[PDB]
């Protein structure tokens, strides 16, 4: 008998995600049914979205995400034992799949790369930062891109990926380390923005003459500050909004209209998946080949262990990771 | 020769009152440029967020048309100018403006600070290049009744998009219900805006043209379709604000929507594309496409309460101030 | 007999304006038995007026007090030339079946203004009087603080803080009403406007700490004084102008962690809570102190009733020293 | 000897997470002359200790109070087996030289848990009885509004309430705590995070207004009761705990207008002004209470030391009814 392993939710979150909201359930999967695979999870991955998603859970459920994953059982001869896919079962450790929700991993995958990239800088986050910046923004090169979260699985690609561009990149990081990584990366300035004494005074600084795009992944009174530094005709990248998705009061005012007005600010928001078939997997063959030229660079922020998965989620929520979080089965 | 000039006495504190304007008299030099006789002058929201910028004393910044009274600009000819608010000046005969050489005995002189002028033409490239619109989308535009909104619905309608209106009262519905704006409703006396922005439009709303921002525009990002575009002309609900700005619109529907939300100033458009808008705009006014109206105050003397009385709602169509 | 009204044409939003207000002339009727005609001497304009025109129908004739003379009488206890108070709102002439009106001490000299009754001596001081002497309890030697203290209630709260052996720290919006209040022996006066920090002018103020909070303005400036109230610090609401005219949301609260590990007492009043033998005892110790030099006063006096709301806005932005006056 | 201290390693942001704590042994120092060994039996988490961290270090012990007995002795004041209050902070062993420490009263009873020194008869129903009899002035026949009203000081101010013969309006955040109260015999029980409309509810639930609010929580629930004080309403401002997790602005603060027309006094305390006879009274007062069944007590009670952050975290989010207590 197949068993399984499941991360529920047992309670909707307040603020913060506790370990008294998440419960671990253990059920035994049925048996494979012909063209039917039994997957077994490799490395998972945590996301902020989750953390937006779960309001529409109902208390019992799987929690939703993504993960790669190894058949270990296989009727489809399409997917035969061994194959390395992307799945999204949830937070479990293993699941049955009919292959119609499945994508294999890009056939030109070396070994030298890990396989939890598919679900990183060669995957969902890679291609935020791809589809963002070069067609939201729409970075022609010279820019000068102001980015936050910058030491996180987005920001980190977009800022190279704007240094490739030929573009100046300011990141914002929230810890000493994240600084060392970024400088490493190539950022053109970096700076913590928990222990600066001054957000405006250290970004004004940073570039004074202004910021021409702005990938926007923390929302609140940070981009409130950036909007008051954007060009003329300045462009914004909505990506997200962590300093609201645990919030428990009210929103923050908003940008100062009179500032977005005089500036002739553009700010667009998008979803990833927006773009499909021949788009992403072109924008993911240029990410891996990026990673193998060396213009993109990886760290991995890996938890070991499927039963700490709560905690690496919570951890990423509280800014503990240092690139993609992700958590070894 | 003599001049009357309002100037800012107070920095407005929310909206303006009587006392923060003070009225002074003068005497312009002798000509040694020509003499501008102020005829129509206008009053316009941008004036209260630009006067945060003057100094206790300054004039009131302003545009009008004016006569001329005293070789390319003789005695007669009729210009746009900014002199500020100020019934004479004096020009050197470059920061003028003539009217298209087109413009017909037919039309007031008055439309080229309003339809056929620069509230017209914040319509015409909001709607046209900011929103985009194509024909067939629906449209919600708030101030409605106004110089801007008010041409924003009547181009949205030639162009066969269904348009939602908001205004402040009751004579302004019917006014643009005669005007042919599909649904018009009155956002002071509804008993819930959510409510109504539903039935209005149960598919939602593809081009939001935002006059006024904060709560009512968080309302209407609510219900925006999917890659829904939103043209930031102005923030009126917020020039004259005490206390802390509003909210911002909830990101997980920013996002989950995809909604691009740009803003514009209307004097980036220039040259060949301004004359072209122009041109369009005063087409459509004599074709009867676009309707006119205007809230004309007699007196420069009034010129202060038609300001006020412009930015609390007085106003149907472009507030202007006859000399 | 002809009367000039001013009614509300426009509920006000923020300020008011010119165009919110309308004169309008009519003719009185002729008396009944009992009843009497009042002539407006002197009317006055307060703030309470810009929050209570809210509960008004457009049309209707704006609320206030006046000192009138009654010029015709069929009314016994109340014969040709006495003078009264009365509450007809912004009108030169009304009429009044008597049961209304208020007759001025029996005490009152010849030697002060009659429009007295509408200040020092009379609403406003009775607001200072009972706002310090009852709501914050003053005891002698404390340390007070009072904002708007140039104004009507302001400048009395001081002066009986003064006479009773209270420090006075008073704050106001111009230059002229420090050097004001600065002759009326207030301890520390400063111009809200021009300080850099108020924080700060508050702390070299008094070092120590306020005793009481005489409030009349709210918002953030109370926000300010509240985080310099000593313990069981007492906080006398009497106004809050500061959000009279807002055309938003308040400004955030105190800080409930202050407020709550000083331990603070705030309570507000009106000053029509006092009546019978307690106001009038309060009356008569504001005339005295005012006929002994002990509470001095200034007016800010504007000829014409056609001025009213001109005098009415002009208080509402700080334009008067002492209490604001429209001399019929 | 060994103890187990949670320590504070990260400054909370928003409510509480698991990753702020750490949980460190330690070998304890000798005993001392004069000085005793406690061991923990009951430890309670307290909404003030969301307040107060933010001016810990990180790596300090969090703060709290606790149940022990005494397990060594030097001290011939505290034998063996004797029972204390001390407050060590979050930690299973403690040494003290007995001058901060709590005996229990003389006529504690075996009948009832030791676990109530910390809640009724202990700070939180200390909090209620003085807020509710002396801030608020209950005298019988008034309408108290209380919010927070099935936690340890709220359940407390309601049941007192009732036995001096007031109508109780509690607001609570669950079904289960709705009930619970209303069989406790509050007159209105409501759930806050489930009406359409908090101010209708309140409204019907007493048409004519509330005499007392024994206020917990502050923020905009507060402002809305306050629009429904009835004139000379009288304010315990206890806690805020609604802006205690915040991480934006605070909210607008009452509005003025109202809290002057209904002359509102709002007062707020801390529980420790009252010592000496006045506070031996009351926890008797309180004890014979709940031994004649007036004042029913529930206990949240979380097992295991290490379970600690979690009933605290659990307590700011609403899972308590009744004081939340760690049994060691
Ligand atoms: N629209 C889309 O399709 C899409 C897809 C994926 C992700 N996203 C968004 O992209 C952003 C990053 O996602 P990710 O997967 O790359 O996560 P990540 O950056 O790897 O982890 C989240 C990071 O956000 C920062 N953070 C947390 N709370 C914050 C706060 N209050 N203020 C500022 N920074 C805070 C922390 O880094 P610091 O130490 O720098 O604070 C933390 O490491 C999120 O907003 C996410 O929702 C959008
Ligand atoms: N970006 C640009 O280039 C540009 C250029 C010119 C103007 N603008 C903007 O366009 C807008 C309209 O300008 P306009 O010249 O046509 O003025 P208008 O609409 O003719 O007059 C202003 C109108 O705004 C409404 N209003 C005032 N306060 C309001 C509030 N708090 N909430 C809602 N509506 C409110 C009133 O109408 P109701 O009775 O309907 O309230 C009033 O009649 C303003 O925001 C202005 O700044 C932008
Ligand atoms: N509770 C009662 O029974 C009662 C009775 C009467 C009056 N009151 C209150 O007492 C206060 C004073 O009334 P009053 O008759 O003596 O009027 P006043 O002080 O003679 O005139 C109002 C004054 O308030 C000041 N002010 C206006 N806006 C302000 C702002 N935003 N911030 C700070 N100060 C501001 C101005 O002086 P600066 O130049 O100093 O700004 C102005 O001179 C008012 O709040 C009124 O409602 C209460
Ligand atoms: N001044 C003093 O000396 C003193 C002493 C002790 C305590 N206090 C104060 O008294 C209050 C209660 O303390 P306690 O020990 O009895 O705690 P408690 O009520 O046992 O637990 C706190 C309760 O507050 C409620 N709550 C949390 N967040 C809330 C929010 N945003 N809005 C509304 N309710 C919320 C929750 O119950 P629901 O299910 O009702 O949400 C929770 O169960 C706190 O404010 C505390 O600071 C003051
Ligand atoms: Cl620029
Ligand atoms: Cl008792
Ligand atoms: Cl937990």
């Amino acid at each position: 008998g197949s068993m399984t392993k499941t991360w529920t939710l047992k309670k909707h979150f307040v603020g913060y995600p506790t370990n008294s909201d998440f419960e671990l359930k253990t059920s035994e999967l049925p048996p494979l049914k012909n063209g039917e695979v039994l997957l077994e999870a490799l490395f998972l991955t945590v996301d902020p979205y989750m953390r937006v998603a779960a309001k529409r859970l109902k208390e019992g459920d799987t929690m939703m995400g993504q993960q790669v994953a190894k058949v270990v059982e296989s009727k489809n001869v399409a997917l035969p034992k061994g194959t390395i896919v992307l799945a999204s079962p949830g937070w479990t450790t293993h699941s049955i799949s009919d292959g119609k929700d499945l994508e294999k991993l890009l056939t030109e995958w070396p070994d030298t790369i890990p396989l939890s990239l598919a679900l990183g800088t060669v995957g969902m986050p890679g291609l935020t930062a791809y589809f963002g910046l070069l067609e939201i923004c729409g970075v022609k090169g010279g820019e000068t891109v102001m980015v936050n979260a910058a030491a996180g699985a987005v920001g980190s690609v977009v800022g190279q990926i704007a240094k490739l561009k030929g573009c100046k990149v300011v990141g914002a990081v929230g810890s000493d380390e994240k600084v060392a990584y970024l400088q490493k990366l190539g950022f053109d300035v970096v700076f913590n923005y928990k222990t600066v004494e001054s957000l405006e005074e250290t970004l004004k600084k940073a570039s004074p003459d202004g910021y021409d795009c702005y990938f926007d992944n923390v929302g609140g009174e940070f981009s409130n500050t950036v909007i008051g530094q954007m060009k003329k005709f300045g462009r914004i990248a909505i990506c997200g909004a962590i300093s609201t998705y645990n919030r428990t009061g009210p929103l923050p005012p908003g940008p100062p209209p009179e500032i977005v007005i005089y500036q002739e600010l553009r700010m667009e928001a998008f979803v990833v998946y927006r773009w499909q078939g021949d788009a992403r997997q072109k924008a993911l063959k240029d990410l891996l080949k990026w990673v193998l030229e060396g213009k993109i660079q990886y760290k991995e922020y890996i938890i070991e262990g499927f039963e700490n998965m709560p905690a690496a989620f919570m951890g990423m929520l509280k800014g503990d990771n240092l690139g993609k979080t992700i958590v070894k089965a």
